[PDB]
C-alpha cells in the first residue's frame, strides 16, 4: 500500500523507465494519498524518483591511474572548504606507504541559487584545481538525494575506480583511525575480503514516524522495516563488493534515506553487512578513548586535526 | 580587600591618565599577581600574559574602501574558514551600494587562523577571495575568542587611518540577518544631534559577568570584579563614525577585555556616553512561532542567528515584502 513498496515489487517482477524519466512524474500526485500536504522534500522525491542519469561536471579521472589499496570517499557539501581541508591535513592524507595506496575523492553535487545556497563556484573551482579530489555531479545535493549520491558515486567507482581494493564512504565530519583501517584490512583472510562489508550496523530497524526528525518517512510512502544497515558515518568494503552493488542499484528504487538504501542493496545480493564495535557513529560517552577506534561521529575541522596529532604519539 | 587583576591593572591606567600598548613579550608578572593563575584555563593564560600587546599589522588591507566618503561602512566580524558566510552576506544585505549617493561599502574583519590552533590551511583561498572581491581586512594576530576584543581595536584603527569620514558605522556578526533597508531607513531619519553620537543595540543593563565555568562567557572572580557597563550585545551595532574615531582614541585608557562587546561598553562609558536600546535589534532571536513569517522581519534591525542560505531567503522573499504584510 505504501509508495516505495508497490513500485519496487513492480521493479522485480520487472527484473526477475525507472533510471532515465526525468519530466516530472505527475502521476504520483493522484496515487499517492495527500501528496498536496506532503513537504517539499517529499514531493520532490516522489516527482523525480525515476531520473539517476546524472553527468559529472568536475571529473578526476586519473585518481585510480594507480591501483589504490583503499579509495577514501567522502560525501560533502559545496560550502563546507575547512571540512575537506582538515580530512586532507589528518586522516584523509593519501599516500604510498608500504606500497599501500590510498587515494582521496570527496562527493559534491549542485548547490544552486534556487535552493538560496550563495554563489562558491568560484572558490570550489579554486580549490579543485588546487587539491584535485573533487568529484561534482549536476544534481541538487541535498539531504534527499544522499541516494542518488551514493548511486553515482558507485557509478564513478564501475567506470573510473573498479580495481581499489578496499572502499571506505562516510562523511566530512567524522574522525577516521586510517590507520586502524589499513592494520584491519592488512589483517583480513582472503575469503573475509572478497565480500567485505562492516560498519556500525543496525539491525531491526524501522523507519521513523516523527515529524520533527530529519529521518521521518510517512507510512503513504514506505510501510515496514528496514533491513539490515551500516550507518551512513562510514563504512568500509572490497571494492569487488562495490562493483556487485553498483550492478544492483538499478533494481532498487531510490530510497530518501541513503544508508537504508544502500541496506537495501546488499540484501537483494544476499549479503548481511558485519558489525565491527569501532564504528562509533553515534559517538562515544581523552585521547586514550580514541586509540581503538575505527570511526567517531561527529567532530569539527579543528577537532580533527587535534584528535588525530594526538593520535601519532 | 583587592580588586581583581583587570580592574586593578585598569586603576593602573586610569591613574597614568588622570608599557600596556606594545610590549608583547610574555607579562611573567601575571604568573605571580594573579590570584590561581596556573589554575586558570589556557585561553585566560595566554590574554593575560599578552594583554599589554596591541601593535599588530595588516596583513591584507584595503586602502580604497573608502575613497568615495562612505554613508554606512558595514563592517563584519569573520572567521578564515567562514567562505559561505561571507559570500551568503555579500549578495544578501552585505551588498555595496550606491543608492541615493549614500554609499554603503563593507569589510569583513579577520586574524590569523594558525595551525598550531589545530586550524586546516586555508590561506590559500583567503588569499582568492580577497583578490576577487576587495572586502577582507586581516590582521596578524591569533583570531580567537577572547582576542575580538583586539580585532575591535583594530578595526577602529583602521577607521580613523583610512574610513575616517564615513558617516555610520554597523559592527556585527557573519551569521547575523540585518534588514539594511531599515537600517538606511532608521539612520536617515535622525536629526543632527541625534546623530552625532549614535550609539544603538540590544542593549544590557545591569549585567554582570558570568561566573559559571561551563558556559563560553565565563570570567574568574580573580580575572574581573564587579559589574558590567551597560553595553550593546556584539551580533551587530550602529553608532556614527564621529563616536567611532572617539572611541578609537579611547581605547588606548581601557585595558582589553575578554568579551568584546562589553570592552566597547567600557569604553563608551569612559566616553560619557550610555549606549541606547533599541528594539528592532533581536539578539537572543524572535518568537519560534514568528520565524517563517516575512512580514516579522520587516520591522527588525537584526536577527540572531541565521545560516547563509537562511539570510539570503529572507533578504529575497524581504524584496517583495511591500506587497504583502
Ligand atoms: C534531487 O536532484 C534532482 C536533480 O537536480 C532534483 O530534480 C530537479 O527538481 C527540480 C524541482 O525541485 C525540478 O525543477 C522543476 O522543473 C519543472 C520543469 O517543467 C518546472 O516546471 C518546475 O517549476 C517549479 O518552480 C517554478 C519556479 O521556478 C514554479 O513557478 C513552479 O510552480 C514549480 O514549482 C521546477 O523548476 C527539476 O526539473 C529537477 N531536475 C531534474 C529532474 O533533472 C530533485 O528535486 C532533487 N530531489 C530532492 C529530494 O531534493
Ligand atoms: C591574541 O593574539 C596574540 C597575537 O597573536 C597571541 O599572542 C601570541 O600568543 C602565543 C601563545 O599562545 C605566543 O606563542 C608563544 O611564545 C612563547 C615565547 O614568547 C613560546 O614559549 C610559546 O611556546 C609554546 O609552545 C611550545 C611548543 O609547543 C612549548 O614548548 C612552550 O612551552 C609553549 O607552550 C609560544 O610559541 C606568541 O608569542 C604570542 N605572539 C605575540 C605577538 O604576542 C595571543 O595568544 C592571543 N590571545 C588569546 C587570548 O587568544
Ligand atoms: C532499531 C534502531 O536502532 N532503530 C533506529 C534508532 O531507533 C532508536 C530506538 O531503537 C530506541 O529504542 O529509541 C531511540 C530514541 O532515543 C531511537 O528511536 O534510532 C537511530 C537514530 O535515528 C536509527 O539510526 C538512523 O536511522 C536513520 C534512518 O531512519 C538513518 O539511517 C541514520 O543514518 C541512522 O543513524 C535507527 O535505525
Ligand atoms: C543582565 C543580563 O542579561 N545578563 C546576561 C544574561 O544572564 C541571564 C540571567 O539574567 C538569567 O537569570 O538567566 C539567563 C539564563 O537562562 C541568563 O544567564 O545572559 C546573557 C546570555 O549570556 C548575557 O548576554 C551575553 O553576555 C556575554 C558576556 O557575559 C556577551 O556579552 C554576549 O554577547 C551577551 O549576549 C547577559 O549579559
Ligand atoms: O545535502 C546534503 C546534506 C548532507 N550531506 C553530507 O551528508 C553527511 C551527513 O549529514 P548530516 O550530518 O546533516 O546527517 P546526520 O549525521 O545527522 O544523519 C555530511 O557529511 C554532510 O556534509 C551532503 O553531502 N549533502
Ligand atoms: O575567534 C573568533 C570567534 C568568533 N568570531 C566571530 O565572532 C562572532 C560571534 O561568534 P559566535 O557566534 O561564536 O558567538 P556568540 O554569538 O555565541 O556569542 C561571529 O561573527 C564569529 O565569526 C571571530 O571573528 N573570531
Ligand atoms: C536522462 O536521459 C534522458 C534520455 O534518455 C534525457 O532526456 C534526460 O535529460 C537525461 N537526464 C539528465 C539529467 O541528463
Ligand atoms: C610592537 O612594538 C614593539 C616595539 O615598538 C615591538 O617590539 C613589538 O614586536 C611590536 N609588536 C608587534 C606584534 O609588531
Ligand atoms: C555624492 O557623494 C559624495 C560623497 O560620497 C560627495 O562628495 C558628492 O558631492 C555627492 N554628489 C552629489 C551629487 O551631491
Ligand atoms: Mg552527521
Ligand atoms: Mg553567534
Amino acid at each position: 500500500e505504501a509508495y516505495w513498496n508497490r513500485e519496487q515489487e513492480k521493479l522485480n517482477r520487472q527484473y526477475n523507465s525507472h533510471l532515465n524519466y526525468c519530466e516530472p512524474d505527475l502521476r504520483v500526485t493522484s496515487v499517492v494519498t495527500g501528496f498536496n500536504n506532503l513537504p517539499d522534500r517529499f514531493k520532490d522525491f516522489l516527482l523525480y524518483l525515476r531520473c539517476r542519469n546524472y553527468s559529472l561536471l568536475i571529473d578526476q579521472p586519473d585518481k585510480c591511474a594507480k591501483k589504490p589499496f583503499l579509495l577514501l570517499a567522502i560525501k560533502s557539501l559545496t560550502p563546507h572548504f575547512a571540512r575537506r581541508q582538515a580530512i586532507r591535513e589528518s586522516w584523509g592524507q593519501e599516500s604510498n606507504a608500504g606500497n599501500q595506496t590510498v587515494v582521496r575523492v570527496f562527493l559534491l553535487g549542485q548547490t544552486p541559487p534556487e535552493d538560496n545556497h550563495p554563489d562558491l563556484s568560484d572558490m570550489l573551482k579554486f580549490e579543485s584545481e588546487k587539491h584535485q579530489d573533487i568529484l561534482m555531479w549536476n544534481y541538487r545535493d541535498t539531504f534527499f538525494n544522499l541516494s542518488l549520491k551514493e548511486v553515482l558515486f558507485l557509478r564513478w567507482v564501475s567506470t573510473s575506480c573498479p580495481d581499489t581494493e578496499f572502499v571506505f564512504k562516510g562523511d566530512d565530519d567524522v574522525f577516521v583511525n586510517t590507520h586502524h583501517i589499513l592494520n584491519y584490512l592488512n589483517s583480513l583472510s582472503k575469503t573475509k575480503a572478497k565480500d567485505l562489508f562492516i560498519g556500525d550496523v543496525i539491525h531491526n530497524a524501522g523507519p521513523h514516524r516523527d515529524k520533527k526528525l530529519k529521518y521521518y518517512i510517512p507510512e503513504v510512502v514506505y510501510s515496514g522495516l528496514y533491513p539490515p544497515y551500516a550507518g551512513g558515518g562510514g563504512f568500509l568494503y572490497s571494492g569487488h563488493l562495490a562493483l556487485r552493488l553498483y550492478h544492483i542499484t538499478d533494481q532498487v528504487h531510490l530510497y530518501p534515506i541513503d544508508d537504508v538504501y544502500t541496506g537495501m542493496c546488499l540484501q537483494k545480493l544476499g549479503l548481511v553487512p558485519e558489525k565491527h564495535k569501532g564504528f562509533r557513529t553515534f559517538d562515544i560517552e581523552n585521547i586514550c578513548s580514541y586509540v581503538d577506534l575505527m570511526l567517531v561521529h561527529s567532530r569539527k575541522p579543528q577537532e580533527m586535526i587535534d584528535i588525530w596529532s594526538q593520535l601519532q604519539s
